[PDB]
Order: C-alpha cells, then structure tokens, then sequence
C-alpha cells in the first residue's frame, strides 16, 4: 500500500511566531527594515549581534531566518508535492515551550496546537500533528494540556525535548506525565536542542561552521536522555509508553552492546540490587517500547537501525527544514530528503515490503493516519 | 589456529606506580597496612577521604585498588592464558603524562617507555606495547621521545589522549608530532578519559553507578575529538598517518553520513570554499587511514564498523583490566572479553578468514607482529 509518510517535520505557526514577537527576552523573534523574513534568536551568544545590526545594521543579520519553509503551510505542502510525499506529521520546532513562564505557559501551548489542529484541517488525509507541552507549568497543568490536545483532530501524539520539567527525563515528577501520555495513546516523539556544552568542541569549532553541534551534538543529546529514561526504570514503570527517537535514535543502536556491558559489571549497580535476571534489557526496550526515525543518511546507521528495533519499527523523515540545499533551488527537490530514501533502497531493496514499511506504512499503522 | 591478538589492553608498570606515589597532588598513589593493594587516588573529592584513611585505620580506604589486573605483568599473561589470547599489545592506562609538568615529563616517559619494552621482553612474541609520549612538554621534547620509542624492542605505536598537547587533536601545534609519528611508521591509538562535563548526566546520574560516563561519555569523546581531526584537515595534511580508534570508533561509524550530510548543507563551509568537489570524504578515510578495534560488545555494532573501514581494518581488543565480572572468578575467563568474541563470531562466522582477520591477523599484519 506504499504512501510515503514523513513523521520529522518542523514548523513555527503564525501564532507562535506572534507570541515571539511579543517577546522582550531570548528566545524572541524580529523584524528588520532591511530584511523580508523576521530573525529567530534564541541563545544569548547573539543578542550582542542584533545590537550591532540595530545600531551597525552593516553587521551580519542575526540568529536564523525565519523563512517560508518555517512558517508557510502552502510552503510545507510544496515540499511535500516535489519530495515524493503523500503525508507530513508536523511538529513545533524547537525550542517549543520550553522557555515560557508557567502562568503563561498552557494558554500559549492551546492556541499553537489549536492551530496546528487546524492547519491539519486544510490538507485532510495529508497532514497530522505532534503536540507541543507546556512543561514549565505545574504537573496538573500539563496533564490537562495533555486531555485537551488528545482530543484535537489531527494530533497523533507529543513533541518533547529533553529537559522535561527542568531536571531531564529520568525526574520522577514526569512519570505521572508519561502515563497520561500513554494512557491516552499518544506516541511520544523525543527530538534534540539543547546539545552538549560547547566547550567540548574545542577553540576551532566555529571554523567548522555548524558540523559539531549538528552532527554530533543532536544525537549525543537524544542518546542520554534516553539512555537515563532507561536507567530510571520509565519503561518498566510505563509499559505502555512507546517513543519514536529522532535521527535512528542518535547513536543507541551503535551503543547499545556498551550499555548492555557496563550495566552488568558496574560494581555499584549490582551490588545494590540494581541488576537482577529477569531485567528488561535495552535490546527489549528497542524492539516493545522505541521506535526510530530513519534520519541518518547512510546505510551503514540504517542497517544497525533496523538490526536494534526491526524494520517494523523504522519510520523514514526529513527534519524539514533544516537541511535545505545550499546551491540549487530551494523549491525544486531537497537531496537531504533524497539521501535518507536512497539510504532505505541500499539497505533493504527498493520494491520490498521493506522499504514500503519504512518510507510510510509503518507510520500509517501506528499513528492510525485515517 | 590462527593467532589472537589483543590490540586494547593496559597496565600501570612499576617505575609508573613509583612516580605516582611520590606525588603530593592528584593523580597520586598511597599505600596502607589495611590494604593488601596501593589506591589510586584521581580525583579532588577523593584528598578528603585520604586523609580519613591516613589518620584512622578504621575508616574507609579512599580511591580505588591498584589491582594485580592492572600492575602485574604476570596477572596479565593468566588473562591472556585464560581468555585464549597470544599476543597483547599493551598500553599504559589513562591518564598517562598528561598531569605531569613539562620539565619532568620527558625523563618520567623516559623510563616507563624502557621499564614496557623490558615487560615485552620477558615474553618475546607475546607482548608488544604502544608508548606514551609527554604531550605537557615542548614539541621538540616530544618528537626527540618519539624518535627514542620507535628503536625500543617490541613498541609498535604510540597512545594518545583526546587532549593533544591541551587544546586537542585539530591543534595546529600538534601537527608536527603527527608528521614524527607518522614518519617514523607508528600506529596512533587514540583512547577516551576525559568524557563529556559531568553536568550533562544529570542529578541522578550517580544512581547509575558509572554506566553513563563509560558507556556514553568515553565513546562520545572519542567520537568529537576524531571529527574535529578530520575537520581540521589532518588527514590530508598527513598523508600517511594511521590511527587506530577505541571502542569501534566511539560512534563514528554510525554518524559517518550525518557528519557527511552536515558538511555538505554547512553554509558557512560551502560559500568559503571548505567543501570542494575533490573533498576526501570521512568515509574515504575511515577506508585509507583509519582502523577501528572490536571492542563494541555487540554484532550490530560491529556489522556497522566493518561496513564502514573494512574487515582488514578491524582489530580484537579487550580493554583489560577494566571490565572484570562482578560476581564471577576473576581468575577465571572474562565475559567481556568473550562477549566481544561472541559478536565477531555472530558478525562474520566463526572459522571464516574474517574472523582470523579481526581475531589476529589484521593486527599481525598492520603491526608486524
Ligand atoms: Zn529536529
Ligand atoms: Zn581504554
């Protein structure tokens, strides 16, 4: 039945990017004379640049581009019609809520979504979405938010980063948040920020432009916090509690022996009970519990994908937008959308069951896309 | 049957436990009547309970016990007697001279290189070892080690630690002692110690035990340190360096073609003509001048290292002494040592010419050995 479903695909709605224009403090988002698409600033390493680009508007234009394939419905559904993409279940990109104060935080959270509900709406049997959370508000709020955007046409599940309530994803708070989330049959989508401290990449690392944080930061930051949801016990507690991990699950099917080995002889672990027979091994969790984009742009990490989770459990994406040509035309084809499909052919054939699985049915099977 | 060789293997030699207990700041070593073993003493928050320790006799021993596994030349070749290996490339152990002042760090590198190629000698065909270099000191200091090691018997590379002279391997001033290494025909094995800032765990990651800083943050250093190599261009400024990688590479393997697709979408690299169309891809050196070790404990894992350099460019290792069973006789075969076997055998079929490959004979080869 091969439809092509892409289930890692970003947008800011116009409500969400109004709200940041409101904003006085980072992230927030402006409008310069000079310039036809606002500039997103988030990380206060370049608040310093709009100030020169305010005064010495001869400065490099600050943050990022908050360009059509951002904001634009009509953009995104464009994308879809020249990539080859019958279906797109969209997303807030970061960094979501994350930074709201919590008396503002679940209003904010029902006006996006709301919109996200009907910006579905307009494209029907093309378009689903992952709701957004307003984790700095209080535990009971959440749970609220969660009642309300199950029950929002379209919403096939959540888009959570990594810091949950402040404290990660292994904070017990979260745990009564999870089993609403799973309770309600909302398939969590787990996705990259927040990296890692950037002093880990050297005096040189701005000479490689972006590559560090991008290439090895996003997934590093989605294996540990997976890895500590794991270690926590949160998908024993929660067993009906399933996550889709963004880029193939950053690099825990690689890693994924390691752990494996260094939970059984960590002295700590099992002399404090921590370690006993019938354990449910990450290898369990990877094939019950997680499923795993196929954002990875090899065969070699598809492969090891498939080998962790099974190609049942592959769901291909793009991350539209990130990754838009930097030479040819950025309305004809995308070869970051391209590179993954081909990455799915090499790995397990073109025509197959397979491929057909990866590349939508799998998505259209567990996300119920009517 | 064909040779094993264990190519990731440490020990922490006399001559090397000597200079540490004479240390009055970490790292130091000290010993106690209590104790049938000296303690490692690494880190700042251990100095409070050292001097418990050498006020009560009663109080808890601070550190961690400087075992047999770690100082004893014969310990070493039980392990290897009881795990089916004939061959150990030995290594010193993280933290290697990196702590130690420029002016003492030669004459101490001196002597610990001399006291491993003794070591190799009281096995002759059995042990050979990668030197330890003193990074701390001038680079002319260094290249005159690093001539010195290369006519000791039996060394057969040189071991290196992410930090490089102290700003890391894509450090410009390091370039000339890659030239040295890699003119004098050594093997370079980068090995992880420093892992990732402890902040990124967590709160609770103590709960954990030391899972997440070994499992995560040694192959994920391992991982930044190697591509912040290649994007400095070090591989194509010396041509003819050969790096052998820890643990399979970290997780360069897997990130291969995003590290790839990052390049090729970077603005910045694009439009300053950072990306040319001739470009040697990580991919084409992950084939031409890097090896990976099997140490990944998992057939999926090694499927995706040997995809990505080949089962000539694969070599067994068991990172002895640090994985020891917790509950089982340590005397006795190692589990992670065989799990590592297991995957090699799971990956490319016990008895084929791969398995001899990854099992030995790579290491043979490439080693001379
Ligand atoms: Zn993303
Ligand atoms: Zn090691």
């Amino acid at each position: 039945t091969p439809v092509v479903v892409d289930i890692h695909t970003h947008m800011y709605p116009p409500s969400y990017i109004a709200m940041l224009e409101k904003r006085q403090t980072i992230p927030l988002v402006r409008t310069f004379p000079q310039a036809d698409e606002p500039r997103l600033i988030l990380l206060s390493s370049e608040l310093a640049a709009l100030d020169a680009a305010l005064a010495d508007p001869a400065a490099k234009l600050p943050g990022r581009p908050l360009s059509t394939h951002f904001a634009s419905l009509a953009q995104k559904m464009h994308f879809m019609d020249t990539n080859g993409i019958r279906v797109s279940v969209i997303s807030l990109a970061n960094p979501w809520f994350d930074f709201l104060a919590p008396d503002e935080a679940p209003g904010i959270a029902d006006a996006v979504n709301a919109e996200f509900s009907d910006m579905c709406a307009q494209h029907v049997g093309r378009l689903f979405f992952f709701a957004a959370l307003p984790l700095s508000a209080p535990v009971d709020a959440v749970k609220a938010s969660i009642e309300r955007v199950k029950n929002l046409k379209y919403c096939r599940g959540i888009i959570l980063g990594t810091s949950g309530l402040g404290k990660g994803l292994d904070d017990p708070h979260l745990l009564p948040v999870f089993e609403a989330v799973a309770d309600a049959k909302l398939l969590v989508f787990l996705a990259p920020h927040y990296g890692l401290p950037n002093e880990v990449y050297g005096p040189r690392s701005e000479e490689y432009g972006h590559v560090l944080p991008l290439a090895l930061g996003f997934p590093m930051e989605t294996t540990i916090a997976v890895a500590r949801m794991y270690m926590a016990g949160v998908f024993d507690h929660v067993r009906n509690l399933q996550m889709l991990l963004a880029h193939s699950g950053g690099t825990l099917p690689f890693l994924a022996g390691r752990i494996e080995s260094c939970i059984v002889h960590d002295g700590h672990l099992v002399k404090t009970g921590k370690v006993p027979k019938d354990r449910r091994t990450i290898w369990t969790v990877l094939k019950e519990q997680i499923y795993l984009d196929a954002v990875i742009y090899s065969e070699v990490g598809l492969q090891a994908a498939i080998a962790s989770s099974g190609a049942d459990r592959l769901m291909f994406g793009t991350d539209h937008p990130f990754f838009p040509p930097i030479e040819e035309d950025v309305q004809g084809p995308w070869d970051s959308s391209r590179l993954n499909a081909q990455a799915v052919i090499k790995a397990v054939g073109e025509g197959s069951s397979d491929a057909a699985a990866v590349m939508g049915l799998n998505a259209v099977r567990v996300l119920s896309l009517k």
